[PDB]
DNA sequence: ACGTCG
DNA sequence: ACGTCG
């Protein structure tokens, strides 16, 4: 859920 | 992640 | 259940 | 020369 690289 | 010359 | 840049 | 999460 976090977006830092995904964002999922 | 880290943003030392790219920050992703 | 998700992976990235100069 | 450096790693970023719910
Ligand atoms: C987002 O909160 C979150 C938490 N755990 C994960 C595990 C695997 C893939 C994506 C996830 N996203
Ligand atoms: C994004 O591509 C990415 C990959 N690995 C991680 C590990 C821990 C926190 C955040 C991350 N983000
Ligand atoms: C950030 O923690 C990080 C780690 N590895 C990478 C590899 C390629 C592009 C960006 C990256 N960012
Ligand atoms: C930033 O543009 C950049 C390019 N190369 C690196 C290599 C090692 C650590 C940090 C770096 N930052
Ligand atoms: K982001
Ligand atoms: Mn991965
Ligand atoms: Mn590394």
């Amino acid at each position: 859920x976090a977006x830092v690289x995904a964002x999922v």
